[PDB]
């Protein structure tokens, strides 16, 4: 199993048991869910999207505007992060990171925000949406800004 985690705060934000697609030319990954109901804790059942409540993930909000402030200086974090590391993909990042952030402007209602465990303000913020089925979710996520942990049995939570 892969763990993938946020590159800045070292939270978990998902694994390779999900499908997972890339898109916007390898800038972004699709992962897949599914709706799951649990009990929580006078109790409650609460139903949420499984990648969510697997790897404890916090809705946050935004205005379009401070989304817009954040993920300009998110994107600089990240091209910093590719000077260091992986030097040959800073020019194509900076392109597609640009065009991305367009994209998800001009689709702004359709997202929920969601964030690490430990809620860092300068970590990734999720986006989930639906697809057409009007059943299933699936959850954006920046390629360039994740990190792979291997785990082949007895997955810990850490950061």
């Amino acid at each position: 199993m892969i763990i993938y985690r946020d590159l800045i705060s070292h939270d978990e934000m998902f694994s390779d048991i999900y499908k997972i697609r890339e898109i916007a030319d390898g800038l972004c990954l699709e992962v897949e869910g599914k709706m799951v109901s649990r009990t929580e804790g006078e109790s409650t059942v609460i139903t949420g999207v499984d990648i969510v409540m697997n790897h404890h993930l916090q809705e946050t909000s935004f205005t379009k505007e401070a989304y817009k402030k954040y993920i300009k200086d998110y994107m600089k974090s990240i091209k910093g992060k590719l000077e260091e590391q992986r030097p040959e993909r800073v020019k194509p990042f900076m392109t597609g990171a640009a065009e991305q952030i367009k994209h998800i402007l001009a689709n702004f209602k359709n997202y929920q925000f969601f964030i690490g465990e430990n809620m860092n303000p300068d970590g990734m913020v999720a986006l989930l949406d639906y697809r057409e089925d009007g059943v299933t979710p699936y959850m954006i996520f920046f390629k360039d800004g994740l990190e792979m942990e291997k785990c082949l049995e007895h997955h810990h939570h850490h950061h």
